């Protein structure tokens, strides 16, 4: 069984590392997956977001991290993957995430969108919401991996 | 891996939407028990043992489906069955907030247990078994939204 | 185009917030019916009779507006009195979830009938019948959110 | 009897042909109007939107297509119209749309603001949506008319 | 300023939650009194007498808290004891229309009571009474979310 | 006891008066803290919303008007400052509102986030819509101070 968790990932937060871990207790083979994203002017390249996750997630055997610019839905068919996993936060996370699922349905009947719910220590935090308070020089080592705190310190210096 | 899932409800009575949600889960888990709660909150309209009638008609084309009464919490329950993922239905008009306190009340009662959320077809996604019964207690159609095995039984018990 | 339209609900008393609504749907539907729900679901305050002659008192000064009750589905109302639109108040405090699951099953009950969401002045927003009643009951002032005949029903009510 | 649906439609989705075909069945007439909304920055220009959802409203007899650029209440006032009409398809739209209608009505009390809701089959759908889903070159036929599918193939070809 | 401060609710029973808020507000208030519901909308667990002995050796090391029982309006026991604060908690899986309702009707009964809206720790947001009590009486595992002296009762009232 | 009433006050509403006045009958010192936020793009430069809102609140004793470019939280203990006021209208501002107030207590748990509710009379209304509407000559006289009318007009004209 192969599920893909896919997301723009700028940066991947511990958030993001507890949903992929949860996952991975569930289906033999997950696929963290990286979309590019350039209409939300990332901070983070594509091949930076990809090096972060692959560091972040190496202590999980059964994680392959992989970046993509295709169609979710294509990118899913071509991983031959049949669960699409999304972690739920709030309400205003839900609303969207439902149109996206049934854009996908549409587009991939049988790639089934799952929902998980992050941890209550993650349950508030957002990469956007990190990045703004590391802009102000706020402390977010809570919030991120070694790595990709790292990262973020040294893009903002 | 070997995956066991439960897929708890009162069921009062089965509807398309569950059936809708239990075979996407017989899709990606390798068995599903569709487990139906004996205890009424409110007073169910149909019976356990009818409600598990009804459910166990309506999944029999459903080969990895078990339907199984129980009268424990959803996470007791789960522990005892070997189930480590627990399937949630999430309607368009689900209460988000609800199904927030459940997951981390679970999570807190048995971590192993993983709460997944499913969605169903968009055809089912702004219905209820609640919203079904007040409208066939009120004389309406609901033939669309039931199994025909569901339908039949819900006729003969309305009237009565 | 003639058009007829209902405003069903409890009217448990009717409140402003009701006749704000009703008035703004008289503003733009030939005929408005406002239809008041016989049945408890939970054992209404005002008896249908109390219900229907409150009702009519404070909306007597509109001209298109005939108060009626009904025991059945709105949407067999709807359709009985060849109504093909049905008003919704939509409150800034409003169960938009139950309004969307409503909505869809009266379109499925009656395909012709369109349910149309008004929205009250910013005075009424954040009221309901249900908090009206609760306040009054345990003795602070609703004088503010109903018509006079309403507030002396009230106040006559709760003194016996 | 006449109302006026604004919108971008940037562009036309089945979602406003859905509601604008509900508001002609109550309606004596409506005028679908677009706004420019250059702070939205537009997809298709306002006279290509107006093109596009003339030519997908012809089959609807009391259906007229104007552009304008002036204050919503103002054109509405300007057209004659008693009535707006928008559609709804969940709480994320409530919230803003009341903030609107009631701006609306304080600067016209006698133009009533009135909601619809869209059939289940376009509940999940937005213009932005089609978009994102196009740009990376998905299909969606489906969810548009036929010479705004043409027009959204061939302004991203 | 000398602010005094009222934190109502039916604490059946108090949970760590309720004790995380008033001790919020405690930080901020010079008096703060924790105001129990005498009445049962839904007959309480426990009684009025259980609900106020429970809370006073849940807060005895809070210092400026008070815990009193009231069967009026919260607004009117607000003014009664010269409160110009309502705290209200203000969890993750709260109804937020609600606390709007109930915000304005505290206003327009009494203009010169602010109502205070106060954030629980993340470990408290997703728990309520009423989840609590369905744990418990369903056989599940809660010592977490009490204070030791409600775990104790709580057990009590359970066993027989 | 010393509250600040942060946010970006661009420019300051009747609404934010409103919420600023009810602080200020509940606590002995209000900041109103006007954050430079320039990745919002702001209208009104920080200069500009400092000095609005300083005559917008000339009228109220225990208010002081100060801008800054710092963390919030920073900022907050920098002012001795134990109370953070945040005004809340409806369900979506509530969970964008829990984020923050998380991440300020997780950077100063002794700063305490308390909410306020508006007036009904401003409940609908945002500097966003106030802008929105003036862009297209809209009367916004009943929505603004009347200093920050005039600066509105005259930015505008
Ligand atoms: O709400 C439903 O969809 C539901 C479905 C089936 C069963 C039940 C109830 C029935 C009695 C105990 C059951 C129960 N409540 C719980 C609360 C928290 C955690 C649990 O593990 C719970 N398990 C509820
Ligand atoms: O919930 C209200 O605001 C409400 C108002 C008036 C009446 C009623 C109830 C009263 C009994 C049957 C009525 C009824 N429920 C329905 C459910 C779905 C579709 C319908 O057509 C329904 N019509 C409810
Ligand atoms: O809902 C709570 O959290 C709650 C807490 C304590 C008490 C109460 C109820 C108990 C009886 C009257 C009380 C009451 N309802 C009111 C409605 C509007 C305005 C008021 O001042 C009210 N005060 C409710």
């Amino acid at each position: 069984k192969r599920a893909i968790y896919p997301g723009t990932f700028d940066p991947i937060t511990n958030g993001h590392i507890d949903i992929v871990t949860r996952a991975t207790q569930m289906f033999d083979h997950v696929i963290l997956a990286i979309a590019a994203s350039p209409s939300k002017k990332p901070m983070f390249t594509l091949e930076e977001r990809v090096a972060l996750a692959q560091q972040a997630t190496a202590h999980l055997g059964n994680v392959e991290v992989v970046g993509f610019s295709d169609l979710m839905a294509n990118f899913a068919r071509n991983q031959h993957a049949t669960v699409l996993i999304r972690g739920l936060r709030a309400v205003a996370d839900f609303e969207y995430e439902m149109q996206l699922a049934h854009m996908n349905r549409h587009l991939m009947p049988e790639l089934e969108s799952v929902f998980l719910m992050p941890s209550k220590e993650w349950s508030f935090i957002s990469s956007s919401l990190v990045k703004e308070v590391a802009r102000h020089q706020g402390d977010v080592t809570h919030f991120l991996p070694e790595n990709v705190h790292q990262a973020l310190m040294a893009k903002l210096a």
